């Protein structure tokens, strides 16, 4: 019911390279550095000797080994792996105390995966098992971590930009975040499928139809490190965003991310920029909530320097890390909802700050939902 001490801090990363926890494999123990990928089902970790890596799964030395004996093919973004199932004892040292029989993938193969300079080996989907490969019936690791455990059917993620977070298994621990909880409903069990009903730039209705909002779906990926908006969704909030920053022009090709834009040390105009309101269908009828962004969550460090950090989709919304980095995420899995409140962590400056704010009345939120 509270506090997690073991398990806050649990995460480590890079800017832009995902967020990773620690996590143990076989007996004797393998440590290995796993990243937390909410919009995949699969946990796959790396087995082969491959150069971006420092270390891997070695199969021969772990006595609790078992081969499935099946081949697997999973295309990732701009590359692909490709590995061989089993099963082994899994641990994670900040975690709960608990070991759990789980299904792995045993990366032997992979293009265009590893990133180069990384810390993590892995990847932990913790996702429903209708989109995890080949099938659904390879159970995901954390529907066996429930059903092998006492521990409830609920994790919590508070990833802090500049980087480091926290990953709560099976609680909400109140020291990670500030005000109250709002909770979307999850509106079907495969990816994290949420609704949007309108999106405000700086309190600017886009005045676009809802169901574009969520054309194809709209996911909430802690895997993903940008703000992902589909094609006609991200025309219009690129128009705002540069219409509101008119105080300085930017190049052409700084929207679409391909470019860097820079200024002088803490002379950042962080004013000059809109906040981005995201509503979300809530639990009543006729009800909802928004959840706010400053550019400190789209605007993304690499004088200082950042890259614009939305993107656009043509496989629907992507609530990823960008939109996350602000707020703490309650994965209520086992009431079928998605929590959001204030990150107590979160960057922001003295005039502006993170915001989750409701009720709005909305009506005829169903129609929003794509089919
Ligand atoms: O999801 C991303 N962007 C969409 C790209 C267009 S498909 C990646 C995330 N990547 C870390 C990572 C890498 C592998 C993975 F399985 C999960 C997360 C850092 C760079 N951006």
């Amino acid at each position: 019911r509270g506090s997690f001490v073991e398990m806050v801090d649990n995460l480590r990363g890079k800017s832009g390279q995902g967020y990773y926890v620690e996590m143990t494999v076989g007996s004797p123990p393998q440590t290995l550095n796993i990243l937390v990928d909410t919009g995949s089902s699969n946990f796959a970790v790396g087995a082969a000797p491959h150069p971006f890596l420092h270390r891997y799964y070695q199969r021969q030395l772990s006595s609790t080994y078992r081969d499935l004996r099946k081949g697997v093919y999973v295309p990732y973004c701009q590359g692909k792996w490709e590995g061989e199932l089993g099963t082994d004892l899994v641990s994670i040292p900040h975690g709960p105390n608990v070991t759990v029989r789980a299904n792995i993938a045993a990366i032997t193969e992979s293009d265009k995966f590893f990133i180069n300079g990384s810390n993590w080996e892995g990847i932990l989907g913790l996702a429903y098992a209708e989109i995890a490969r080949p099938d659904d019936s390879l159970e995901p690791f954390f529907d066996s971590l429930v059903k092998q455990t006492h521990v409830p059917n609920l994790f919590s993620l508070q990833l802090c930009g500049a980087v480091g977070g926290s990953m709560i298994i099976g609680g909400i621990d109140h020291s990670l975040y500030t005000g109250s909880l709002w909770y979307t409903p999850i509106r079907r069990e495969w990816y994290y499928e949420v609704i949007i009903v309108r999106v405000e730039i700086n309190g600017q209705d886009l005045k676009m139809d809802c169901k574009e909002y969520n054309y194809d779906k709209s996911i909430v990926d802690s895997g993903t490190t940008n703000l992902r908006l589909p094609k006609k969704v991200f025309e219009a909030a690129v128009k705002s965003i540069k219409a509101a920053s008119s105080t300085e022009k930017f190049p052409d090709g700084f929207w679409l991310g391909e470019q860097l834009v820079c200024w002088q040390a803490g002379t950042t105009p962080w004013n000059i920029f809109p906040v981005i309101s995201l509503y979300l269908m809530g639990e009543v009828t006729n009800q909802s909530f928004r959840i706010t962004i400053l550019p400190q969550q789209y605007l993304r460090p690499v004088d200082d320097c950042y890259k614009f950090a939305i993107s656009q989709s043509s496989t629907g919304t992507v609530m990823g890390a960008v939109i996350m980095e602000g707020f703490y995420v309650v994965f209520d899995r086992a009431r079928k909802r998605i929590g959001f409140a204030v990150s107590a962590c979160h960057v922001h400056d003295e005039f502006r700050t993170a915001a989750v704010e409701g009720p709005f009345v909305t009506l005829d939120m169903e129609d929003c939902g794509y089919n």
